[PDB]
């Protein structure tokens, strides 16, 4: 795949997305995809939502109260569900409420509940460790 | 089903789409859900994307190259081919270029091809004609 990830963000967590994850993973040579740079309206290659997801080993979804309550993000969600196993990749930038994420996205619902994600902490030790343990998740097999 | 439809259109759509076909259809006594007014960030029930179209006898899109090159409708789109048949209406608003839906819409697509959408139209004659075929099709069993 040309692409390492596809990145799924909330506008909310998008400045955080963009200064955080994005720069660190670029600057660390991760090819990434993700539709606020990437999606081209009307391009018959580029203008439709199955060319980064398609194109991309990873999917990786930044998780936060704001992703979750929201109608488009719940729609993407469903997207990589129902589309995409091991290519899926969550980072918890926010804990979100128990039960909060709809029932029906029950295999988001089960990965949560088996603790298979990575979480974000503001302790420089962790984030650290976050970094390290981030890039390894990106390189596994599918 | 306690709504007779669930109605997805394009920001771009959004003025007409609210003036005319929303207007007209709960002036004449149908009971529509749609996300920008009936869903409920945070809440358990209103708050999520299964709502509306599980409670919704009918889902209708309003298309136009402003929705199909839309990431947003592409995934809302995605969703009902996926859950949604007789249970699904399009109202073409504005001609779509051939081709230009993405060509994994299967189902979209067929529909198109198969000339099964109500065609919205400038003349007072003819939208006079559409206002009834749209009730008749709202009415139709699954
Ligand atoms: S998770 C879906 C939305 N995310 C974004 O808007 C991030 C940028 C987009 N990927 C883009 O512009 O391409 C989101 O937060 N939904 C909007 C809302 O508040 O409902
Ligand atoms: S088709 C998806 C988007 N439609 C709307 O924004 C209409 C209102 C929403 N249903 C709502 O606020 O709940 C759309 O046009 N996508 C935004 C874009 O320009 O990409």
């Amino acid at each position: 795949k040309p692409f390492d990830a596809f990145i799924s963000y909330s506008e909310h967590d998008a400045d955080w997305t963009k200064e955080h994850l994005l720069k660190k993973l670029e600057t660390d040579g991760f090819k990434i995809c993700y539709h606020e740079r990437d999606f081209k309206p009307g391009h018959p290659v580029l203008g439709n939502i199955f060319y980064c997801i398609e194109n991309s080993h990873k999917v990786l979804f930044v998780l936060s109260p704001s992703f979750v309550n929201s109608c488009w993000c719940q729609y993407e969600l469903y997207f990589a569900e129902h589309r995409v196993q091991d290519s899926l990749i969550m980072v918890v930038l926010e804990d979100l409420p128990p039960d909060s994420v709809p029932q029906k996205f029950s295999k988001l619902r089960k990965l949560l509940k088996r603790k298979t994600y990575l979480k974000w902490s503001p302790e420089e030790h962790k984030q650290k460790i976050f970094w390290h343990q981030l890039a390894a998740v990106l390189k596994t097999t599918n």
